[PDB]
């Protein structure tokens, strides 16, 4: 209520209930004066010799929160406790509270940097939960909750790129400019809080279990097939045909196929007999969109990387994390030791490998002069009766993204991995209410000197989320997450000597196995 | 209820209330009495070198009534006042009526053609309802009520063509023959009416708003994502990772991908670069259907024409309509200033354009003997996670289609745009009734002399539409269809000193803007 | 209720309900302690030769909130939404409250500003709701709030001048003095808000449509008049008469007139034939009052500059606003390029323009001897069966203004636009309570020694606007203010890199079209 009382407590926990567990998490955030309280006009042309890094927009004094990772609200024996015992796993509701708000007032005097508080300044909070503003969460963006507990972290700045045009900098007469004063804000002062909740849409669960059971090697191999095969032809154009044996796969009759595919380049990681020197730019996979050409990383559902226990990935088709939060800019050169580079080979009884080709099929018509001929195909889009595997879902990894506000789509699975959202949880903007300095005459200019200040506090975010149990009558013993480290230097999902927050290996999902 | 009185009146208005409008419309028709009140067997053979047009079917007496355009409902200021304002709109019922029938009859004797009317002649119409008859109405034919309300139009005449053999003339056993007298069908005298009234199904919105975002650039160019490239290879086959920064949009990770492509042939108009002297026929996109190939335009959905500000579009994918009304089985080569060639450019930051080549995929397994590869592709089908756009609907275009009675289809948007309908607005069918002439004799062969008469009157036509209300928090001002001429030689959109309807350019839906 | 607790919350956001519309709008201020807590007297003589700039008058250390512009309450795609939709608007309702005031104390010592708040310190409001004060508002003087609401104004100081004598800088017997603290005014510390409602009195609809249809052109051109006129004399005396044909306005009988007019010059913006070298203050039309000749820009109701597509403008009859606001005391020379030269060429069917003379009336009696003769006149008043239109109103310009409490009134459009008030909103006067400095001992002088300090704090003003919607059978459509700019280098109505709110070009109200 005032000053000298706390607006709210620490919640950071979780409980599981059944086939439903919330999860809470207080993290402490730190809110900078951005671009000193104005708008202002972001645009870019084509840098690294691309016209697809064109772009215009606009940058706003806001920041926002992003608690759109799954280790912003898991901890890693909790995520442990997921992947290894559970089906499925959906989010129900959501609950963000902030509060604790204080503002301090940094005042650089003969370069003395006194650091004092203001009790009487202000903190805007609004939530788009009509959503009217460009949605930039679901993106992969940093500036997320951090995955530790006690890191304090930096809430990013809010902003957003419009309809530029014809690939330059300049905008065309569609491009918008969203004005975030014009949305009904809360103000706060250091005695209160802002309250949030939000109820999640039904969505499919995420099938966090692997296949026990190849796709095209459904059908037993001791009884056969009563259909039979086209095999050969015989000294005239006379057709023969032979029974489809029993365990013969390879040429059964298929009743459901795999998924999409985009036969992306596959490289070697680990040992690796790679092409040495590659400029790995040129021969990526692009999608040509309204005139320039985007590199899509990650490709359209349906695929895997990395058959199993092969070096040869495909990292255009990847999610590579780092192992700790970089310096925002960098052009380092990082090699295969600080990445997280993750495989889906958990998948790849359901998907097509993404390095190789999908299939073949029929170039010519056959005669007594042309002889039978195919073709192999790099890319095949969605078969009816087809059936592929979502993207996994990591630990480090996005929970949900906004499908787009146009008119149609197809099944909206996120091709980072995730949950498709139609209306996501709204964006939680935030900023500083602009103080003004040494103000002494009327001028109808307004004012561009402010006091200098920034404000921090906490937010707490609380999830629930819908379980899906196991119930399998698998005899053996499964795979599952286990802590397996041959001579430990450090203890992994925990800080070092400097105390810093050491990841090593990114966790999926899919441990627990399941026949199709 | 006598041939004295008024059996109608004529509505025609429109009443815009709240998230509602209705659109009615009275218009004046002509019945010719075609066939000379038979039924006849229509059939051709390969014309224009092409057996695809071979047809075999049946031609009716009876006319239709198609109201299957946008112009036949909406005055182009209410259809100003629809697409400024709203994000949707889809229609909830309808309402036919037709009414004041009278029946003359022309005897021309010594090439003197008396007009007069008989009393006591009649007309039958029913409505097909059970979709028991070819439903010919949602295919882009003539014959629709005019766009202009003191226009007097006459009924087309009801054909349909059936299952032809071998692509040629001659019927196949599976070739079914429709009589339309073996339904029941309401006579009408002068004093008579027919009302019907029909609720539309459950169809989607139409979503008429342009997007304000484009498809890959949907993160904030602020904040860089927490995932790696793959960039290159060293001198050894090591590979090498970068951090995806922050604007940059073609090499960052991508979680929704465009719609289909099928690339087609891209044609400069204004001024103009084409290729001369190009018989365009050979080198259309044909889709092969059971035996002949037929062009296909336009492609399904999930493309455009014409990026922005050029003038170069895509001829397959478009909709070409005519600025007036052309008279019957017409071979005259109309050029760029009679026709009303119409862009989709308002949906390119979600579809692909149709005049380039999609993406590329890996060709070959690369080595440290082969260096990797790719390969641009043509045309690519449904991915799952996937979105488009559909096609814009028109003012001068169709507003529904009938599914075909078929096993199963993917999501039903028609190519040449409007609303899916799987139980559509059933067909009215019409024709005057044979009055025979002087007949003195019994004979058992039917009577083939007729008193030669039509039929004329009025039909009114009440449809009710939902529609989405616009809710956006964008600053700046719009882009709206306003009337925008430079010197006027004559009002548009209304008639001229010979008294035609003046129509120029076509009016789309999509000019409110949304951020997807 | 405390200095931990926020005393209201940021309301700025606009509800459009039907036929109303609520625009809340929250501003940041500063207030200067104004003359250092002293009522002053300024006064003047002739300045630029002119004893029209002699005033007497007192300046208060006062400063006032000045919200009567329409920028402070519309965003510019609220503005477009309703100068497109609604034939009228008038304001209903006004709710002001001042919240979260804070106030610092700069201390300057050895150069080091130090600026800490001090929490006891007061603030005074009142509002001045029985008109007992100059009302000095809606009078186009800077101090508004901004357009953008980001933007922290400083509240502009109240002065006032009373009558001088006989031009002069000299107070005559009747010249008054206000004192301000003779007003009960509300203490505020830093924990307390200042609550104000206000509801406006009956005034007609600002008449936001253009005519469709000339004034002197209301009869149909197919059927002529049953009234003569005199056309001329034979070789006699004798008078001749011709019937008034069909389309022949120029000689019909009128039963509607013009309104008033007063000839001013008119230059040529655009490219310009333009005198060159005039100093353009001796040749304007004044209006002597009470002694000295002051210009009178706008000259009143009843005329237009700029007929249609010429860059003729009358710019002593129009509007000129700046694109950004200006430093306070500029003499620097403008130019077209700057400045908002805003057309009234909506309004030429029914009003007269002021560069041409308004007509001709007979100068003598004819006779056998003396031919008729008649004269142009550049003035004419009031005439009964006179018709014109008001002034329209623009975004950039001022809401309302208060009639003078004298007599009489002819009926009280004001000349610059807006709404003519008989009991405006009423002035919220406001200044920093003064705070003694280091007094050790007593002395019967009053207290000159003060703290120097400032408050600052925001406002919010929610105003509650009638609209009168459009109902028109037009069939064609409209001309709208579309967001229509040829290769823009940046987004209008939108900050820039800088971070300045850019506006191109004044938006006006008469877009929608009605016929007389």
């Amino acid at each position: 209520d005032g000053v000298g009382n706390a607006s709210g407590d620490w919640h950071c926990d979780s409980t599981w209930m059944g086939d439903r567990v919330v999860t809470k998490s207080t993290r402490t955030w730190v809110l900078p004066s951005y671009n000193n309280h104005q708008y202002r006009e972001i645009k870019s042309g084509s840098v690294d010799g691309s016209n697809a890094n064109a772009y215009f927009g606009y940058s706003t004094p806001w920041g926002y929160f992003d608690f759109n990772r799954f280790h912003s609200h898991w901890s890693p024996r909790d995520w442990q406790r997921l992947i290894n015992n559970y089906w499925g796993f959906r989010p129900r509701s959501l609950r963000v509270k902030i509060f604790n708000i204080q503002v301090k007032e940094v005042t650089v005097q003969d370069s003395t940097t006194t650091i004092a508080n203001n009790l009487t300044s202000t903190v805007q909070v609004f939530t788009d939960d009509d959503y009217q503003l460009p949605y930039v969460v679901g993106n992969g963006t940093e500036g997320c909750l951090p995955a530790f507990p006690p890191q304090v972290f930096t809430l990013p700045q809010y902003g957003y790129a419009t309809l530029n045009r014809d690939n330059t900098e300049n905008p065309t007469e569609r491009s918008s400019f969203f004005c975030l004063e014009y949305f009904p804000s809360k103000m706060l002062r250091t005695g209160n809080n802002f309250e949030f909740t939000y109820n999640f849409e039904e969505v499919p669960f995420h099938s966090s279990f692997a296949p026990s059971q190849n796709l095209f090697k459904l059908a037993n191999p001791l009884v056969d097939q009563y259909l039979y095969r086209f095999v050969s032809t015989n000294n005239t154009g006379g057709v023969q045909f032979n029974k489809n044996l029993a365990g013969r796969y390879a040429n059964t009759y298929k009743n459901w196929f795999p998924g999409p595919m985009g036969r992306t380049q596959g490289w070697n990681l680990g040992s690796g007999v790679n092409r040495a020197s590659v400029s790995a730019f040129a021969t990526t996979n692009r999608m040509e969109l309204e005139g320039a050409s985007y590199q899509v990383p990650p490709q359209p559902n349906g695929m895997t990387n990395n058959l199993q226990g092969s070096n040869t990935y495909a990292l255009e088709n990847t999610m590579i994390f780092n192992s700790q939060p970089a310096n925002p800019g960098t052009t380092a050169t990082y090699l295969e030791g600080n990445m997280l580079i993750t495989s889906e080979s958990e998948t790849q009884p359901v998907n097509r490998v993404a390095y190789n080709v999908g299939g073949q099929m029929a170039t010519n018509n056959q005669s007594s002069t042309t002889a039978p001929a195919t073709g192999t195909y790099n890319l095949q889009e969605i078969v009816p009766g087809s059936v592929w595997m979502e993207r996994d879902v990591y630990l480090q990894g996005p929970i949900w993204a906004k499908i787009p506000e146009t008119g149609a789509h197809f099944h909206p699975s996120p091709a980072m991995g995730g949950f498709g959202l139609k209306h996501p949880p709204p964006m939680m903007l935030i900023k500083n209410t602009p103080v003004p300095g040494n103000i002494t005459s009327f001028s109808d200019v307004p004012v561009s000197s402010f006091i200098t200040q920034y404000s921090t506090g906490q937010v707490t975010v609380e999830m629930e989320w819908e379980l899906k149990k196991e119930n399998s009558k698998r005899w053996n013993p499964e795979i599952q997450y286990t802590n397996n480290y041959n001579d430990p230097q450090f203890v992994d999902f925990a800080p070092d000597s400097t105390g810093e927050y050491r990841t090593t290996r990114p966790i999926g999902t899919r441990y627990l196995t399941r026949p199709l």
